């Protein structure tokens, strides 16, 4: 579960990260985006 | 604020990333660590 945990908070990391990109185009901000979505990828791999 | 906003969940996401790894060594979670650990910085930079 403490993987579950985390796969939650990213998730919900995320969804505030594109809140920011409806409205900025900053590219920094893009690249984090990115960044969790593989974040994301390997916690699913590894919870199976 | 949107930029404190997700430096705080940032940091509330490492220190559950240093929670697990005071127990397992995954070094798949010390990359994301090391991840999050750059996105705080550029957080810091841009928030002057
Ligand atoms: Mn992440
Ligand atoms: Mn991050």
């Amino acid at each position: 579960d403490y993987l579950r945990e985390l796969l939650k908070l990213e998730l919900q990391l995320i969804k505030q990260y594109r809140e920011a990109l409806e409205y900025v185009k900053l590219p920094v901000l893009a690249k984090i985006l990115e960044d969790e979505e593989k974040h994301i990828e390997w916690l699913e791999t590894i919870l199976g």
